[PDB]
This record gives structure tokens, C-alpha cells and sequence, in this order.
RNA sequence: UGUAGAUA
């Protein structure tokens, strides 16, 4: 009955100490004014004493707190660097269940706050219990993140078991890259791990590589390649772009991946797509003036003016230069040639 | 004129 005289008259317990719960503990914990009341007591207290006081009945009740609405917050306050000679203790009262906790939305924000803050040996031993349910957790909406964040936090070879998690049958990068919650998994891969590491996921995502550009999450697992790959890998990319140069810019994902190349590449990169572009194709229209008339491909034609050399804009301004009228009617070609103008004046 | 993650 502490939490119910407590919420009755808050002004009135003004000089509530957190040694003064004791038992009252769990049913503060889960209360949304009780939380609160620790929480701010945790923060602000100068007492290592006081808050030693209630981390007993913490770990007593770590189980039913972890997947708390307001529980979850008492249990990250002991996860924080204020708080290093808890975490051991914190760790063992819940190590046993992070195989469910990880799936559980309010459980796997206690997990990414402790992987956040923690000592690498106690990082480690939560990482044991992750490798028993790893593939499904990477795609799970709650759990990606807590794979997401082991990446971000433990050193590279400690989660070398998620790298293989990745390539632990053929079509894995594939069903990864291609997934709302599996893609972000991948990407922080391709921005952490060693280039040991990497060089198998890069490889198997190349082997479905436009498959996955043209996806809704793989095209930004492609971005990420061109982002944090090798010059090899640019190229190889770059050179499949430039020999599809039309499918890839009229299809609405991929053409982000052009865009990609067109900004984290060198001048002999552009200059592959600026070729392409401007190739003849016998009695065919240009591909850069085709590409102008589509709903995607005009923003690419408008990344490539903004990025390339004067001199590889030239070409670009000599091959559109007798085009324009035509364009100026298409949908939208009035805006097209608009934001063009600089370039044509 | 065109794309993306779970807390009071
Ligand atoms: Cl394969």
C-alpha cells in the first residue's frame, strides 16, 4: 500500500527514499508513476548506498521487469556507467532467458542498452545465448535491432558467428538483403566487420546482385556496397550499371544504386556512366535522352549533371542539345529541362 | 515527378 498512499499524494512523500521501498519493489517497478519515481531517484541520488538498496529486489524480479512497459526502464538504469559493479550481477539474472528476450519488445531494449554499455566479456557471454536463435532474431523486428547493436559494439571477431549466420546457406544474403528487418543487419556488416569479413557477404550478394538492387531493402544493401566496398567492388558494380544503364535507371529501386555510383565515385567511374549514356544505339534515341522522358531515370539524369566533370558534362549538353523540345512536353519535361537550365543557359 | 526499423 506504499505505491497507493505514494500515488495519492505525491507532494506529501516528498521525502521518499528509494531504502524505503523494500519490498514494494516489483509493484513499483511496474507501475507507470512508480517507475518514474525510481528512475528519477536512480538519476539524481549521490547515495551509492540508496541505490545499492533496491538492486536486491532488481535482480529478485529481473524476469518479470525485463518485458515491463515501465519495468524495463528500472532494469536499464543498472546497465548505465554509473553502475559497473552491477553488471555482472545483472547479467547472470537474465543471461538464461535473452534467447526470448531478444524477440520481445520491451526485453530487447534492456539487451541493447546492456550490449551498449558493457565490458566485452559480458558482452560475450550475452552474444552465447543470441548464437542458439541468431538467424531468426536478425529478421525479427524486436531482435534486429539487439543483432544490429551487438555489431555496432563487440569487436569484429566476437561476432563472427553472425557473418556466418549470413553465409550459412547459399540464398541467406539473399533472403537477409531482401528483408524489412534482415537489411539493416547487413548493412551494419558491410559498415563493422573486418574486410575478412565482408568479402564472402559482398560475394554472395553479387551473385543476385540485380535482383537485389531492385529491391525495396536490397537496394540499400547495394548503397552500402558501393559506400563501404573495395575499388574492385565499385567497378564490378559499376560496370554492370553502365552495361544495363536503362533497366537499372527505370526501375524505381535501382535507380537509387546509379545515383549511389554517381556520388561515391571517381572520375573514371562517371565517366563508364556518362559513356553509356551517351552511346549511340543505332537509329535509337540516346539513352540519356530515353532516360529524361522516364518517371525514375530523369532524377538520374539530373545526379549525373550535378556530379561529373565540366568536361564529362560537356558530352552530356552536346548529345541532349538537340532533344529539348520534344522533352519540353513530356510529363513533367518542363520541370526536367527547369532544374537542367543552369547547364543548357 | 521516385524508396526503409521496436518503448511511457
Ligand atoms: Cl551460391
Amino acid at each position: 500500500d506504499l505505491l497507493t498512499r505514494y500515488r495519492a499524494n505525491p507532494a506529501m512523500m516528498k521525502n521518499l527514499k528509494l531504502s524505503d521501498i523494500r519490498g514494494a519493489l516489483l509493484k513499483f517497478a511496474k507501475d507507470q508513476v512508480g517507475s518514474r519515481f525510481i528512475q528519477q531517484e536512480l538519476a539524481s541520488s549521490k547515495d551509492r548506498f540508496e541505490k545499492d538498496s533496491i538492486f536486491d529486489e532488481v535482480v529478485s524480479n529481473a524476469d518479470e521487469l525485463v518485458d515491463d512497459i515501465f519495468g524495463n526502464y528500472v532494469v536499464q538504469k543498472f546497465f548505465e556507467y554509473g553502475e559497473e559493479r552491477h553488471w555482472a550481477r545483472l547479467v547472470d539474472a537474465i543471461i538464461d532467458r535473452v534467447p526470448e528476450y531478444a524477440f520481445q519488445m520491451y526485453a530487447c531494449r534492456v539487451l541493447q542498452k546492456a550490449l551498449e554499455k558493457i565490458n566485452e566479456p559480458l558482452q560475450i557471454k550475452i552474444l552465447s545465448q543470441i548464437r542458439h536463435v541468431i538467424h531468426r532474431c536478425m529478421k525479427d523486428q524486436n531482435g534486429n535491432h539487439v543483432v544490429q547493436k551487438a555489431i555496432e559494439k563487440v569487436s569484429p571477431q566476437y561476432v563472427q558467428f553472425i557473418v556466418d549466420t549470413l553465409l550459412e546457406s547459399s540464398n541467406t544474403i539473399y533472403e537477409m538483403s531482401v528483408d524489412p528487418y534482415g537489411c539493416r543487419v547487413v548493412q551494419r556488416c558491410l559498415e563493422h566487420c573486418s574486410p575478412s569479413q565482408t568479402k564472402p557477404v559482398i560475394g554472395q550478394i553479387h551473385k543476385r546482385f540485380d535482383e537485389i538492387a531492385n529491391n525495396q531493402y536490397g537496394n540499400y544493401v547495394v548503397q552500402h556496397v558501393i559506400e563501404h566496398g573495395s575499388e574492385e567492388d565499385r567497378m564490378v558494380i559499376v560496370t554492370r550499371v553502365s552495361n544495363n544503364l536503362f533497366e537499372f535507371a527505370t526501375h524505381k529501386y535501382s535507380s537509387n544504386v546509379i545515383e549511389k555510383c554517381l556520388e561515391q565515385g571517381a572520375v573514371y567511374h562517371k565517366s563508364m556512366i556518362v559513356g553509356a549514356a551517351c552511346h549511340h544505339q543505332e537509329g535509337s534515341v540516346p539513352i540519356v535522352v530515353q532516360m529524361m522522358k522516364d518517371q525514375y531515370a530523369n532524377y538520374v539524369v539530373q545526379k549525373m549533371f550535378d556530379q561529373v566533370t565540366s568536361e564529362q558534362r560537356r558530352e552530356l549538353i552536346l548529345t541532349v542539345r538537340p532533344h529539348i523540345p520534344v522533352l519540353r512536353q513530356f510529363p513533367h519535361g518542363k520541370h526536367i529541362l527547369a532544374k537542367l537550365e543552369k547547364y543548357f543557359q
